[PDB]
């Protein structure tokens, strides 16, 4: 591999919590050169269709700064035509966060998750999910400490990683080159207890077999468990009660 | 099941080719009440980034009429803010069509695929892919018959189907109700020779196991093979040469 | 004429009701190669400015699929700048439908008419009006049969046709060629009892006389009456009470 | 009539040329309280589809200031969703201007007509057409005087007026009240020699007869001829050669 | 100077009130060839965030017609992407008008100011502010005369002018040429009693000293006082009570 | 002051260069809780209107993340209507950067500056300018070190700060509270040698005197010089040749 990494090896991972002051939860996660600021803010309101249903909500906003993959990713602002890529990814991150939380116990308020990619070199949506969880868990713990809510209704850890087939090799966590050169690539969103929340496999003008898929899904779940072992170092949990550990940052031994 | 269908049973399927006159290929496919007009038009031009690269292209447009799921699906026209759902699906259909075709041999021209959902009751994007293939194959055969191209560079059949977990039951080809009530749902895009082109599994606030995924992927691939046995009745192929059979319509025995 | 049609002769006309299941009324009408799916759906609500005024409403949505006139008509979706043509036509269809219905007796609900041009070869807006009426009448009859409303408040049939001056010849129902080559062209919307609902005559860089207009309006009203004789075969009316006849399709003898 | 005007009587008309300095032609026309600034600017270029075809072009832009009909007409600027009304009208004005000019002899340049309604009380699109002609004629005369073009290729005068049926009375040139209260209303665009360029009659939930249409078209053509007698006082023409007369303003005796 | 004007000399100024009938206040102001229609309309409502706060509001809309600086300024209508220039200026005009008025005493209604540039040759936003004040004062006087409000809560006159450094010369009120050629340029908004409401100085790729700024601010305040001496001829004020004088127009001796 | 800061005292300032790897220049600057990521990327191209003019260009993009002032600042992406605030600020930052650089010597390429506010508590546009300069200087030094350009054509340092009048007190560098409570507020952009690049003073429904302006401009220029003394610690300059110093971060003693 271009960087000298094994085929079943993650890039150097780093998760820093309390990155910013204002959001209830926030962090800067990085998978190699891919860097994402993930923040979680509580809005004391709910989407109209939920009003009165004794439940809370989580929704996400994703944006890539114009300096992605050392190129130009001019945001949707001073442009006009917004892309469906951003929405596909925003919908994914929202689905991951809500699966990890028992919204019944959050109350009628919304956790607004913002993922801001400040440097892109592949796996940005998987870095974003992994980081967004840390920010959501932190924000729920913060709401609890403030007395806004009774417990910390977090069901389990959530992380994500990419994997793919490149020159007939199955690689874990692809950077931008490996991915533009991939025959097949996929994103997997797994949980702390080994289950799956989401999996998308796409043949890029190449088809694949159910067995190749399984081979990739197995390699991905291993990556997901390594990222989750990192996230775990940031919390102290017991009987569904979550407290932050004393770490402000965690990184892989790589 | 609400309709009295088995759990591993497709709804009544129908594929009608030559639905319209003007497009090089066209058909009206239906999975139950879900109905989609799929057309394929040749534009004698290529996207700027391809110009000169001795290759052709296929891209898709998807639109849902305002009377979907017996509700209101007001198109993006007299509205303003276009959704990322449409783009996610348009990107999927394009990926499926290009995997099935050797674009090298199409020449510098584009096959513009249009999928128009005229009635929606779930599985609309999978009906669209299944129908779009018929229209693309027909359009390539038509281009050949006209002498615009030498051969009929179609690699293999492509079809798609949905499957999901509803009240802990794994069901094939979900209608709109079963899907809004699903714990997990997925779309699978397979090929004629049993391979896979795409698979997306989404936990809808529920997580799932690798084994449940496999169980679903197995049921889906069976559905894909039944839809492809139907598509097959519409062509007579030998050594990579494609001709239309004499059927103008094909339907399942259901 | 290119097709061998007389100068005062309509193309082959066909109207098929019950085209789709979900809408309260629906049909597929065709004037030659021009084909339009017209559906009518009841939305149990009214536009804010009407709320409380003991009346119902009818409004229309028109869209041309990207394969019009065997060319490219990329909808307003994945584009951005919506055209005034579509709105001009949507406003026309709405005006025609409301003239034909006593909205007082529909109740505070809206009949949402959707006209989807699936193949264009001229006269598409006139085919749409002619077909939209069938779908609206059917939807009102359906609402009555369901007991949502007391009577079937339909005032009279409504149909429309184009006519024009081409190489100093006055032709009825123009296809796309004749129209792009026309010196003057017009669209006329008439009723069952011989009256007019709308007439638009446009000199296309040529001016015309009041007498030429009358000559054209006379030829148009004859076309309108032939289309209405067709629509009539689809209903059995007596003293303002409307029931569908047993025909599911009607076509001209041409 | 509310203002004490006869039924076949125009409101006080006023046309002032040379309203502004910069445009090649410009004027401020007024039909009662309806006031429109019409300007005509020459852009030394042509629309891409015309390039090389030895011809010029005329296109129009229409805008209503936010203080129309003593209400609020917030332009499309700081808004977002542009209306089809504006485009319908812009297309009309363009069609009227091009019918009046032999574009062959203008050269490859464009006359950009701008109609800015600074006060609206009905008949604004007909005031705009009437005024736009004066500005176009002036701009063509100006181009000739400058030597940019050989002759003054103006075919004939063009003017427009509205008429309608209100409480079963046929009225000429409707103000905003009479028009919102009208059963049928129409706009007619006629030429200097008595011919027609455009006519649009719309039943506003009322139908009408061919005879009523003729009655209205006759009253309109009389109005068109009165407006054109005014426009005529502004030019001195002979054998197709146009010069401005010495009037800077013309008004009706009313 | 190109026009033969002194360096500390305004162009010919003209302010005409009662330009239009419908708005409560209106005028046509001109600084040389720069011409702006400024109108002020009362909307019997307030912005949602003010509702109930016993106060009124003033907001402005600015638009440049397509024939600005004898070029093309195609409005935001039939375009799509609205510019930040317009908003910057609209925000400025609003700030100027609200500083001049005691909104407490206007009641819960809004004065909607519209500035329509019908000819541009520099200083258009400063002409607009100067003219908008006249229209706002007139509209408040009009509301008083109608009994809608008790007093005429106008705090003081407001006017604005531009100034700049061109080839190391400090010039007052720049036309379009002088401004595109300027090293530094600024807009100043002053009041009747000699105070300032706004000042923006921009180095156009050149920097300047605090002293040069003061030199420019001094020249500007003199220009502001001359424009205000003109505005003053249009009112008769005593103890905070405002009445219009008998002038309908005022111009400078120049 | 709320934070215990003197009236003529900046908040704690921090500038960190080499914040990210990919951009040619980049930094994270902070004025208190206001934090901005400023990056500078070289695009090997120029805006069409410059092509061939032997010059380079600098343009800026500004965006505020949705968690500004501990509230909601949903970017223009998944929205639709872009604000003029962003453009006003983007235009300012561009003007500041180009004043500081001799574009003649950059070659036909563009330095694309991106300012991403990741936390807002007032003075965000002034923090952005101050930080953007560091990123631009670094990017020009980087281009030189790579041999893309001969020299380092940087004319002088550029920084900016806000100041205002709050309860009749003149305060330097306002946070969000002080600013929403200000009677007058201003932004000043100064250079390394004591000159000015830009100054905007706005009365917020209060007017001010030329003397108050000067008092504020004097306090601002002192703030600008303190920020520039910080920036200076990051470079080693001699005879127009710029090299980075060994500091990767600089902060104020506060």
């Amino acid at each position: 591999r271009s960087d000298g990494r094994k085929e079943d090896q993650l890039r150097p991972v780093s998760i820093q919590r309390d990155f910013l002051e204002y959001p209830e939860g926030s962090c800067l996660i990085s998978f190699g050169k891919t860097k994402v600021i993930c923040t979680a803010s509580v809005i004391e309101n709910v989407p109209n269709w939920l009003k009165g249903k004794g439940q809370g909500w989580i929704t996400a906003e994703y944006s890539m700064l114009p300096r992605a993959t050392q190129q130009r990713t001019i945001r949707e602002s001073v442009q006009g035509r917004i892309g469906g890529a951003t929405h596909e990814i925003q919908r994914m991150i929202g689905r991951a966060m809500r699966t990890a939380v028992e919204l019944t116990k959050i109350g009628e308020r919304t956790i607004w998750v913002d993922c801001d990619v400040i440097q892109a070199d592949g796996g940005t949506r998987t870095a974003a999910i992994t980081g967004a969880f840390v920010a959501v868990a932190d924000a729920i713990i913060k709401l609890h400490k403030e007395g806004i809510i009774e417990e910390t209704p977090i069901k389990d850890f959530v992380a994500a990683v990419s994997v793919g087939i490149v020159n007939d090799r199955i690689l874990l966590d692809l950077n931008f080159e490996e991915d533009s050169a991939a025959q097949v690539d996929m994103n997997v969103v797994g949980t702390g207890s080994g289950r799956l929340s989401e999996v998308h496999t796409m043949g890029e003008e190449y088809s694949f077999t159910k067995d190749e898929l399984i081979k990739m899904l197995d390699l991905a779940q291993k990556g997901i468990n390594e990222l989750i072992e990192l996230q775990k170092k940031l919390y102290v949990i017991q009987d569904g009660k979550w407290e932050r550990s004393e770490l402000k940052e965690v990184s892989s031994t790589t």
